C-alpha cells in the first residue's frame, strides 16, 4: 500500500509521474476536480469521487468543482436552473464519504482579475487548440457557438484560480488538462480516471438516458438496469459490466449460481473473474446478478443518506 | 438646419433612419462611440468625434468608450500602457470640443453581472459569425486566438450595458453593429461614418503608422505630409486630400496661387472644388497647399489646447 500506487490505482494516466512524486513530498498538497451539475450522479461520477478520496487519505486538501458555469456555456441549460442541480450534486458527494471543499463557477465571478486572467487566457489560446479540447466533452451543435472555445479556457482559469497541485478528471479531459499546464505557470499534475462504458454499450455513461446507475437508484431499478443491461458472453473490452466488477467490486466475491449451473463460485480478483468470464465459464447473467446485489450494498449508505436528510 | 440631416450630413449609413426619428423624439437620447487607444489621434478619429458632437447639439447624452479591454484582445499590448493611452486620447477628445461620459471597458467589466453577459452573448454568437465579424478590425495573425472571436461580443455588451440608442463608428465596425441588431433586446440605431484614406494611397488612415495627419501635428509636418501625399490628377475617388477637403474644411474658400496658374479662386463649397479639380483647372500642388494651411488652421485650438 504505497501512496503512489493507491493513487495511480484504476486510473488510465498520470502526467506526470515524476513530478507527482515530487508532489507526494510536500506536506502541503491539495486536489481539484469538476463536475458539470448532472440531474443524476451516476457510477462514472462515483468512480472519480472514489479516486478523489484516495488523494484525500493521500494527504491531499480535495477541491470539489461545481461546474454550473461551464455547463451554461456547454448549453446544459439555464444558469440558477444549473444552480439548483449543482446544488442537489453538491449533497450526494457530501454524502459519499468525501471530506471537501466545495466551490461553484460562479463564485469566482466575481474576482477582477479572474474574470481579466479569462482575456489573458484568451490571449494565449489559439482557436483550433480550443476547438480541438472540446471535440469529447460538446454535444455538437450546427454552426458552433463562441461559448464552445471560452469552455476550456473557464475551466484552466479555474485550475489556476484554485491553486491545486493536482488536476484530475476524465480522459476526456486532458487535452483541456494539457492547456493548463501550457498556460499557467505552475504545471499541475493531471491524473486522468478511464471512461465507464454505458449500460446500452455503446457510448459513455452519460445524461440520464437509462445507460447509466444512478447512486441513488432503488434496487428495483438497478437489478432491471444491469439485467437488460450490455454484456456478451465472453467480452470484456467495452463490457459495462465488467468494468463496474473492477471498478467498485470488493474481491474476493462470491457468486451465487444454483448447482445445477455448478456450485457457487468464488473469485478471489477481478483477473479471475475476467479469466472465467472470457473462457465462457461464467455466464451473463449470473455475472449480472453478482454485479446488481454487490452493487445495491455498496451504494445503500449513500442512498439511505439521500432519503433523505 | 434639422435634427436628422445635421447627423446625416457625410454620414455613410443609417441603420435605420426612421428609427432615428423615432429615437429623435424621445425626451432623453444617448449615443456611443468605442475608440481603442491609439498613440495619434488623427483625422479619423476627428471625423467621428464632429459627428458625436452633432449628436450632441440635437439632444444626444454623449458616451465616449475607451476601450481599454478590446485593443488589450487586439493585441495593442498591456492593459496599464494602453490605460495611459486612454488618457491621452481623453484629452484630445476633450480637446476636440467634445465635453461627454469617458468610460473604460475595464471599468464596467471585470463585473458579475457584464461577464455573466458575455458567456450569455457568447452562448448566442456562432465562431463563424464572430469570425467573419473581425475581419476589418482584428490584428493579422496566421494563428488566430480566443481573444479575437470574445472581442465582438464584448462591444456588443457594452453596448447594452450602456443603455444608448444610438451606436457609432466606422464602416469597419458594421458586422458588429449587426450583432448588436440581433443579439440585444434593444434594436440600437447604427450610424456609419466614412473610412478616410490614408495620405500615401496605400490603405485607410489609421495607423499606419504613417499615411496620417494627427490633429496635434506641427504645421511643419502638416505642410510636408500633404506635399508628399497620394493626389493624382483630376480624380477624387481615393484622393485622401480631395476627402479631407470635404469632412473638414469650412466653404467658402479662397486657394492662394500665383497668377501664372489662374491667380487665387474662391471655391463656394467642395462641389466646385471637385468640379475644379476633375477639369483640371487646380493642380495637386495649389490644391495641397490649400488643404495643408486650412488644416493648420483647423487643428490649431486643438494643438495648442495640446
Amino acid at each position: 500500500m504505497d501512496e503512489f500506487e493507491m493513487i495511480k490505482r484504476n486510473t488510465s494516466e498520470i502526467i506526470s509521474e515524476e513530478e507527482l512524486r515530487e508532489v507526494l513530498k510536500k506536506d502541503e498538497k491539495s486536489a481539484r476536480i469538476g463536475f458539470e451539475p448532472s440531474g443524476k450522479i451516476h457510477l462514472g461520477h462515483y468512480l472519480q469521487i472514489k479516486k478523489m478520496i484516495d488523494l484525500q487519505n493521500a494527504g491531499f486538501d480535495i477541491i470539489i468543482y461545481l461546474a454550473d458555469l461551464g455547463a451554461y456555456l456547454n448549453q446544459k441549460g439555464e444558469l440558477d436552473e444549473i444552480r439548483k442541480i449543482g446544488d442537489y450534486n453538491k449533497k450526494v458527494f457530501e454524502a459519499m464519504g468525501l471530506k471537501a471543499k466545495y466551490v461553484y463557477g460562479s463564485e469566482n465571478c466575481l474576482d477582477k482579475d479572474y474574470t481579466l486572467n479569462v482575456y489573458r487566457l484568451a490571449l494565449k489560446t489559439t482557436l483550433k487548440r480550443a476547438r480541438r479540447s472540446m471535440e469529447l466533452i460538446a454535444r455538437e451543435d450546427e454552426n458552433p457557438k463562441v461559448a464552445e472555445v471560452i469552455y476550456p479556457i473557464m475551466q484552466v482559469n479555474n485550475i489556476h484560480y484554485s491553486g491545486v497541485d493536482v488536476a484530475v478528471g476524465g480522459m476526456e479531459q486532458r487535452k483541456i488538462h494539457m492547456l493548463a499546464r501550457e498556460l499557467l505557470p505552475k504545471k499541475v499534475v493531471c491524473i486522468h480516471n478511464p471512461v465507464l462504458t454505458g449500460l446500452d454499450g455503446e457510448g459513455k455513461m452519460s445524461s440520464s438516458k437509462g445507460n447509466f446507475i444512478a447512486v441513488d437508484d432503488s434496487p428495483e431499478e438497478i437489478r432491471a438496469k444491469i439485467k437488460k443491461a450490455y454484456c456478451p458472453a465472453g467480452v470484456v473490452e467495452g463490457n459495462p459490466i465488467m468494468e463496474i466488477a473492477k471498478y467498485f467490486l470488493e474481491y474476493p466475491l462470491t457468486i451465487k449460481r444454483p448447482e445445477k449451473f455448478g456450485g457457487d463460485l468464488t473469485v478471489n480478483s477481478y483477473e479471475e473473474l475476467e479469466s472465467l468470464f472470457k473462457n465462457k465459464e461464467l455466464h451473463p447473467m449470473d455475472l449480472k446478478n453478482a454485479v446488481a446485489e454487490e452493487l445495491i450494498k455498496i451504494l445503500e449508505p449513500i442512498r439511505k443518506r439521500l432519503l433523505e436528510h
